[PDB]
């Protein structure tokens, strides 16, 4: 199996790490994560460039924001391992101008 780890952070209280999964080069990618600090709300928290791009997160009272989602496109195994790529997160979803809050990077669950 193929595991992948990426830390997120914006500036300050804005903090997550979203975690991967591969079962095969073909293998369906588990996407799921726990971020903390957004607000209550949807938070586009996805992997630009990369076809890793899904609706948005939900954020708690406290910010806490759980995510648990099935996708097999990006598919992190093989010639078109995703692995290495770079992750942000947009202002808002349906928004078209904002720069990105956060950023990250991601690669195998060292």
């Amino acid at each position: 199996a193929t595991k992948a780890v990426a830390v997120l952070k914006g500036d300050g209280p804005v903090q997550g790490i979203i975690n991967f999964e591969q079962k095969e080069s073909n293998g369906p990618v588990k996407v799921w994560g726990s971020i903390k600090g957004l607000t209550e709300g949807l938070h586009g928290f996805w992997v630009h460039g990369a076809g890793g791009d899904l609706g948005n997160v939900t954020a708690d009272k406290d910010g806490v924001a759980d995510v648990s989602i099935e996708d097999s496109v990006i598919s992190l195994s093989g010639d078109h391992s995703i692995i290495g790529r770079t992750l942000v997160v947009h202002e808002k979803a349906g928004a078209g101008a904002g720069s990105r809050l956060a950023s990250g990077v991601i690669g195998i669950a060292q």
